[PDB]
């Protein structure tokens, strides 16, 4: 029993944290086969930073422009190139310690495990979700551009995020390993800030199921609803639509706790109207949006990842 | 900017994860140098649940009775012994991934980090604390057993917990690494029941001191307390009593934001007398008390947000 926010253990991509420095910057890079990975911002000045023209600044650089540290030994650049807001630096030994992994590209309301890193040396290890607004509510101090986030299937490490900036409201922003912003974000010191969020309805379900699962029923009712009732309440109170795929997917966990999605919908519904009334859902007062159903079905399960 | 429940980078550890098998039994072990440390009741059948006698089950057993694979590769098991209630299994290879690494037995309060572990493959990392009560809120489900929370200070893991079994209300109780129980519980199926738990005092302080250095203040309140007439208000709430050595704790994060220790004493007070009132700090409707002050000061800038 017990239900906690969970991150994959972190082993496989601790192997890949090395440490680049361009100048007086210091950052973190991602070493995988013979590249290392990181934010391109990684060679501006301050005063580049204001409007970087980062093709004519990487021109004036050469390879040993690119101190890389993998621990205590120095790897030796021999090409960089870019790929939209990241850094490619060949070097010239595969990373002996890579895994099996690929980039993916993750939607909002994903979650993935972020190794939060500094000086190419992992300090510690959390969960997030991708937030409908694309921003993530990370936890970030300076030096940490470049820490990746991740997820495992089976035992290929899927590659989602690297960490490129902070926004004004202290949440975060970056790109997938291609180098591609979630959110309508630049990599430049200019006025930039989060939209508007909204929270993940279908995570919130699964987290129901999940207190269910976990013996907190309280919130249960002999009501039901209809997809177009409880999204008008979804639309009223700032939750995403749920969709007919989502319904499909928190399938299994309909089926096993003997609550119907539109079942537990009329949960939320009541819970959205009426609040909690002094009581807690595994052991939180607010809806918890950050657990996907796949999270829920996994950590309700065993599933592990040597 | 950000705050979040931040566990060590867990590869250290997931080196170290075996699994241990005695008749029918699978369970975890911790592999570290030529030793293998698991719960001793692994060696129980199913009429030793109550009332077994470790030391005659154990007298009948040889190494070859005690399966140890590590990855895809079996240990040979060359010798064992019993240290209260863990199992040390001598095993004719030194790991070669042990890493620095020390046993420390922990105070309630302390945080960890738990590296759930299934058939000696590690699942997930999460933070727990020590309960008040010598128990912890984990996330374990058979076959857990054996796996260990840690700290990891500079590149040295100390190893403060190994799992050994589920208490009636869901919660989790275990040894240190020298084999000795936190709290008043038994590797025995008898009757045990958790004592009322409290709130961990000194930790809601130091998260109300992480609130002020990310920005927040709007709990704050003009007025102070004596340490006892706080002490005198917070046990009506089911508070862990703040101590001298508390307060003495707290004055580092005391310093950084300009608010006196007694002075957040006073805001706590004012807290748990109104609620929030609809606010949240760090995200958070209810109190956070599985934060330490050393947690909050390694997490967060050396810079308040004024
Ligand atoms: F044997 C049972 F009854 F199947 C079982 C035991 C556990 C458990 C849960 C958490 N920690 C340790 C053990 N879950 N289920
Ligand atoms: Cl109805
Ligand atoms: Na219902
Ligand atoms: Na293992």
């Amino acid at each position: 029993s017990g239900f906690r926010k969970m991150a994959f253990p972190s082993g496989k991509v601790e192997g890949c944290m090395v440490q680049v420095t361009c100048g007086t910057t210091t950052l973190n890079g991602l070493w995988l086969d013979d590249v290392v990975y990181c934010p391109r911002h990684v060679i501006c000045t301050s005063e580049d930073m204001l409007n970087p023209n980062y093709e004519d600044l990487l021109i004036r650089k050469s390879n040993h422009n690119f101190l890389v540290q993998a621990g205590n030994v120095q790897l030796r650049v021999i090409g960089h190139s870019m790929q939209n807001c990241v850094l490619k630096l060949k070097v010239d030994t595969a990373n002996p310690k890579t895994p099996k992994y690929k980039f993916v590209r993750i939607q909002p309301g994903q979650t993935f495990s972020v190794l939060a890193c500094y000086n190419g040396s992992p300090s510690g290890v959390y969960q997030c979700a991708m937030r409908p607004n694309f921003t993530i509510k990370g936890s970030f101090l300076n030096g940490s551009c470049g820490s990746v986030g991740f997820n495992i299937d089976y035992d290929c490490v899927s590659f989602c995020y690297m960490h490129h900036m902070e926004l004004p409201t202290g949440v975060h922003a970056g790109t997938d390993l291609e180098g591609n912003f979630y959110g309508p974000f630049v990599d430049r010191q200019t006025a930039q800030a989060a939209g508007t969020d909204t929270t993940i309805t279908v995570n919130v379900l699964a987290w129901l199921y999940a207190a269910v699962i976990n013996g907190d029923r309280w919130f249960l009712n002999r009501f039901t609803t209809t997809l177009n009732d409880f999204n008008l309440v979804a639309m009223k109170y700032n939750y995403e639509p749920l969709t007919q795929d989502h319904v499909d997917i928190l399938g299994p966990l309909s089926a096993q706790t003997g609550i119907a999605v539109l079942d537990m919908c009329a949960s939320l519904k009541e819970l959205l109207q009426n609040g909690m009334n002094g009581r807690t859902i595994l052991g939180s007062a607010l809806l918890e949006d950050e657990f996907t159903p796949f999270d829920v079905v996994r950590q309700c399960s065993g599933v592990t990842f040597q």
